[PDB]
Formats: structure tokens, sequence, C-alpha cells
């Protein structure tokens, strides 16, 4: 298991646009388009995104680059923010790939404002850091992929995602 397909297990694959959980246009793996609520907005940040005239609909192929280039972005983000960067080298390899997991999901900014759980863990403080990452609109909105992220920081074990 990786972050590769750990995320291609909590995001699934879709090769035409989408609206994710929130409501929001998406395609591929959950590559984010638009918060705009015009699907006019979305095939034309797609196309820009892709380099050609998509009309709504990518190949397998187009979907992994745009994978490829998020989960990069992803960790070049965690690298780059001054309250990440620590908590991410503080931690072993398994964890490190749910803090990718997490920002991924929700931008850095989203995962930086988890001040409290970001301290915990930097600790080593699994078990409360897993009690407060739970209190949470994120485990809330999606208690299901929530409760995998979460008990990859709890145990630093693939665990919750051999079963699926």
């Amino acid at each position: 298991m990786n972050i590769f397909e750990m995320l291609r297990i909590d995001e699934g694959l879709r090769l035409k646009i989408y609206k994710d959980t929130e409501g929001y246009y998406t395609i591929g793996i959950g590559h984010l388009l638009t918060k705009s609520p015009s699907l006019n907005a979305a095939k034309s940040e797609l196309d820009k995104a892709i380099g050609r005239n998509t009309n709504g609909v990518i190949t397998k192929d187009e979907a992994e680059k745009l994978f490829n280039q998020d989960v990069d972005a992803a960790v070049r983000g965690i690298l780059r923010n001054a309250k990440l960067k620590p908590v991410y080298d503080s931690l072993d390899a398994v964890r490190r790939a749910a803090l990718i997991n997490k920002v991924f999901q929700m931008g850095e900014t989203g995962v930086a404002g988890f001040t409290n759980s970001l301290r915990m863990l930097q600790q080593k403080r699994w078990d409360e850091a897993a009690v407060n990452l739970a209190k949470s609109r994120w485990y809330n909105q999606t208690p299901n992929r929530a409760k995998r992220v979460i008990t990859t920081f709890r145990t630093g074990t693939w665990d919750a995602y051999k079963n699926l």
C-alpha cells in the first residue's frame, strides 16, 4: 500500500465530470475543477487542465496524469508550509501518507487549521489525536473516509485499507 493506492481507494476514479460530496465539479481521481456552480465553468477549467477540447470527458491516462500532479503538489505543499513541514518530518512513513491524504482532500490551509491535532501528532499522542481529529466537520461529513485516515494516524499501519 502506498499514498497513490490509498488515495485511489478514497477518491475513486471517474472519467466524466461529476459532483463531489460537497457538490463541486470534479473529474478523475478527486481532482476538484471548480467551486463554481457552472458546468460550463467546469468544462472550461477541465480543458485548460488537459490541454485539449474535452467536452467533459477524459481518458484513464489523462486522469492519472492529473493524479500524479496533485499528489506531487500536495507533498510540496506540505514541505513549504511552516505549520505542516515539522509535523511531516516528525512522522513515520505510514502517518506521512495520512497527512498527504488529508491535504489532498482539503487543501494546506484546511489541514493547517487542525492546530490541536497537529500538535498531538507531533507529540506522538496517537489516541488523543484520533479523538480530537473526530471533532470536525470533516469527520461528520465523510465519516468512513475520515475513519480510515484517522486509523492510519492512530496505528501507523495500513489496516483500515486492507479491507478495501
